[PDB]
């Protein structure tokens, strides 16, 4: 036939445009297209292309000239295909049911979709992840009506009533509408949209009504979430019978969980609302079909009502940050069969830690109690039941007293161990070296005592080992050199002892060593310098000794920094107080109040200054030390010119040691320089000039040394005050004396 001649061709054409043709090595001239990677067939004639996630990198007209006008082609799949340009008129074969376009970068007016009307068959139309926008006035009509599914989240849309738009010219075929992610306002209208299953207008800039619902005949899905909305939601969803999944979260409503429909219900959100009062009882009705329930995030209070006991389906309850209280509710969390995300965090709840509580071992993968005000100890029976399932156990910000039960060992699931923020004593029990696939150990603010366990070396998925604010004692293990995968080692304010161990090199995945306010001792391994992946260096406070290794900044310019995501707070140090030492304190602070940071005042000399994030490098490839602080330490000899190698270091504390020489002139280099405290040393010679560069200083400190000369007068200097420089006997010019 023709129609085989001609598919031939129009592949093969298409295959011609794109600049890296060695993509479709297999489509060639006469060869049948039934056999090509990416086509699939029925009866020897070519029914569907799917060249999603390869790099086409070509533009839309190429594909609405060479493939869309493809006799026979039910559907096209090209998301993430690097396809650019603008939608336009072209033929469009009348079989095509499916255009998946979403992940590229379409641009221009979403009225350019209008020209897709040429495709008489097309009923699915993804267009997600890209630029189209909507230019200013919201006029006439997206007129494809025939659609059973169209998707346009993701995409630049800016404006008030686009969904009027999208429904002038009808929408009785609708079946699913969702354009969450752009920034449309005004009213949604639905009410016309009799067969409408599925609507997501979530993340916008709604502030105003609530989607108008009508009969809500056929809706199971409505997501609201992630806007400005209040008002009586429930009075707009109140026919909508058949609804399995109502988002209303992060939003503005207000008041007491008001009447809801339930005799379908499976999932509902209600979090980061300003929700107030208890769960109400009539809740209950939707227990033989609810399977995840999230309240997170109000100012809900109380207890967790005794009805839930019949929710034998729920596999997730969320309730975090609000103020429930009480003991923990054993006797209604034990029925719950089918449970599996238990999230109680940042709340009251109070009193011992029930012995039942060893069932639910056997059935949860999550068991979040942090930031309460529990007390006693962890129950030693826990993960007694056999085939344990737990994977993640965070108990941090509690008031738990006693031992890290070795028992835990028994949970060997565990991928998640959080106990930080108590005031557990004894020792870490070394058969956590049985958790076999845990990866983060966090035990720090406690009072435990005694050694790290060499029997970590057993877990080689291990990522983190936050120890900070114990009673530790002995010496690094050699047993950590095993656990290769580790990225963030925090030991410090702990009293170890000895030296850094030169296997640290080996590390290849550690981006964070903080080890200050111990007893380390002897020189600074240039082994550091094989860890590439390593940005925040902290010794501050201890006994190192010898010279710096201009080896430790071999990897300056080839580090790319699976580190981040992670919450941490940073408590920057005020130079009031001679006691506090160091730029400041990085720490983890994953499901722990702010409030309770004052738990550290009985341990830490420091006074105010918090900076919250989660963690997150400014580069991705290629980049540098980002934090140096080796301050109050015992080092000598010169710095090296190595030191100006790192452009992303944000901040340098070599102070207070007996570093002599002068300060090399490639100091000038670190461009992106924050601090620079070299206080309290025996640096001699002039300010490099080059220094005048610098541009981002915020802080230096250059006190008491033997400096001399003229303070340069170009960069920042002028703008720091005398104390920055006394006691430097030679040193003059503003802000000092003038020079004799
Ligand atoms: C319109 O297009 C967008 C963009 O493609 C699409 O959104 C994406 O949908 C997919 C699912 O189709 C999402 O990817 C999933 O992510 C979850 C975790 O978040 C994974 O568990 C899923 O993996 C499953 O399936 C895989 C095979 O593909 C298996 O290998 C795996 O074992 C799992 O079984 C799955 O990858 C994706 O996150 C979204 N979001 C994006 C990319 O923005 C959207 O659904 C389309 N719209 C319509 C109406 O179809
Ligand atoms: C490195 O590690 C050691 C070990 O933590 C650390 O020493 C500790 O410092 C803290 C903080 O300065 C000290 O806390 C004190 O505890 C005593 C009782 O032992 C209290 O009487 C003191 O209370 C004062 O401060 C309170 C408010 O913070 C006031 O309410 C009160 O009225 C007092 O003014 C004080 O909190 C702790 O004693 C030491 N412990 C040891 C072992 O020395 C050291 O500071 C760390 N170094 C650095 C540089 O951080
Ligand atoms: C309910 O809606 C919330 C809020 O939109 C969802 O959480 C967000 O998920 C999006 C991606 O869809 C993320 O970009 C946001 O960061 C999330 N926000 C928050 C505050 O978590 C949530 O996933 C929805 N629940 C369900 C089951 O769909
Ligand atoms: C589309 O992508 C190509 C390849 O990078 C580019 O050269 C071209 O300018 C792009 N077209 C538009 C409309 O920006
Ligand atoms: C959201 O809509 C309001 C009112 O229409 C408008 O003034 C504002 O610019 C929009 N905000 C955003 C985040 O675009
Ligand atoms: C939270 O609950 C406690 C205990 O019932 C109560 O005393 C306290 O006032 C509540 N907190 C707030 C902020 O209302």
């Amino acid at each position: 036939s023709q129609s085989l001649y001609r598919e031939i061709h129009q592949l093969i054409s298409f295959k011609d445009v794109l600049p890296d043709k060695n993509l479709l090595p297999d489509w060639s001239s006469n060869k049948n297209p039934c056999t090509f990677d990416g086509v699939t067939c029925r009866d020897d004639k070519v029914t569907s292309i799917d060249l999603s996630s390869k790099p086409l990198n070509v533009g839309f007209s190429a594909v609405s000239s060479s493939l869309l006008s493809l006799t026979g082609l039910e559907s096209l799949f090209l998301s993430n295909s690097h396809i650019n340009g603008s939608v336009s008129g072209f033929k469009c074969s009348a079989s095509l049911t499916s255009l998946d376009l979403s992940r590229n970068s379409l641009s221009g007016p979403v009225t350019t979709l209008t020209s897709l009307g040429s495709c008489s068959g097309l009923k699915f139309l993804n267009v997600s992840s890209n630029t189209l926008d909507f230019p200013g006035k919201v006029s006439g009509g997206l007129k494809l009506n025939s659609l059973e599914v169209l998707d346009l989240s993701a995409n630049s849309i800016s404006g008030a009533n686009v969904v009027g738009w999208v429904l002038s010219d009808g929408c009785g075929e609708l079946k699913h509408l969702a354009i969450s992610g752009n920034k449309i306002s005004g009213d949604v209208d639905v009410s016309r949209c009799v067969n409408l299953e599925f609507l997501d207008v979530s993340s916008n800039n709604f502030s105003t009504g609530i989607p108008f619902l009508g009969d809500c005949s056929a809706l199971q899905h409505l997501d609201i979430s992630g806007n400005k909305l209040s008002g009586d939601f429930s009075r707009a969803i109140s026919t909508c019978t058949e609804l399995k999944l109502l988002n209303i979260s992060s939003n503005q409503f207000v008041g007491p969980i008001p009447p809801l429909p339930l005799k379908s219900l499976q999932y509902l959100s209600l979090a980061e609302n300003k929700f107030t009062g208890e769960i109400p009882d009539f809740l209950s009705g939707a227990c033989d079909t609810l399977t995840g329930l999230d309240l997170s995030g109000n100012h809900f209070y109380g207890a967790v009502p005794p009805f839930f006991g019949s929710c034998s389906l729920l596999e997730s309850l969320a309730l975090s940050s609000n103020n429930f209280s009480g003991e923990l509710p054993m006797d209604t969390l034990l029925k719950m069969r089918g449970l599996k995300v238990l999230d109680l965090s940042f709340n009251e709840f109070s009193g011992e830690l029930p012995e039942s509580l060893t069932n639910l071992s056997a059935s949860l993968l999550t068991l979040d109690l942090s930031s309460n005000n529990f007390s006693g100890p962890i129950l030693p029976n826990l993960c007694q039941n056999p085939k344990n399932t737990l994977q993640e156990l965070y108990l941090q910000n509690n008031g738990f007293t006693g031992k890290i039960p070795p028992t835990l060992s028994n949970c060997s699931e565990l991928v998640s161990l959080h106990l930080s923020f108590n005031y557990l004593s004894g020792t870490i029990p070394s058969s956590l070296g049985s958790l076999s696939k845990l990866r983060d150990l966090k035990l720090w603010l406690n009072m435990l005592e005694g050694e790290i366990p060499q029997e970590l070396m057993y877990v080689k998925t291990l990522e983190t080992l936050i120890l900070d604010f114990n009673d530790l004692t002995g010496e690094i293990p050699s047993g950590l050199s095993n656990c290769t995968n580790l990225n963030w080692i925090s030991l410090s304010n702990n009293r170890l002892t000895g030296e850094i161990p030169k296997w640290i090199g080996r590390l290849e995945n550690l981006a964070i060593l903080k080890l200050s306010n111990n007893s380390f001792s002897g020189n600074i391994p240039a082994e550091l310098g094989d860890c590439r992946s390593l940005i925040w260096l902290d010794l501050n406070t201890n006994l190192f000794n010898g010279t710096i290794p201009a080896a430790m900044f071999k990897q300056s310019g080839k580090i790319a920094a699976f580190i981040a995501g992670k919450r941490y707070v940073y408590i920057k140090n005020d130079g009031m107080k001679k006691e506090c030492h160091g730029a400041g304190n990085l720490l983890e602070f994953q499901g722990i109040r702010s409030e309770q940071l004052n738990r550290l005042s009985t341990r830490n000399p420091c006074n105010s200054r918090v900076y919250g994030g989660h963690t997150s490098p400014t580069f991705d490839n290629n980049g540098s030390m980002m934090f140096l602080d080796m301050s109050y330490n015992m080092l000598s000899g010169y710095i090296p010119k190595e030191i100006g190698s790192m452009p992303y270091l944000f901040i340098l504390n070599l102070g207070h040691n007996d570093i002599s020489g002068s300060i090399p002139d490639e100091v000038g280099d670190l461009r992106g320089l924050n601090i620079l405290d070299l206080s309290s040393n025996k640096l001699d010679g002039r300010i490099p000039q080059a220094m005048s560069a610098l541009t981002m200083l915020t802080e230096i400190d250059l006190s008491n040394n033997n400096l001399s000369g003229p303070i340069p007068e170009m960069g920042q200097f002028e703008t720091f005050p005398p104390a920055k420089f006394l006691n430097n006997p030679g040193l003059c010019g503003y802000p000092l004396p003038r020079c004799d």
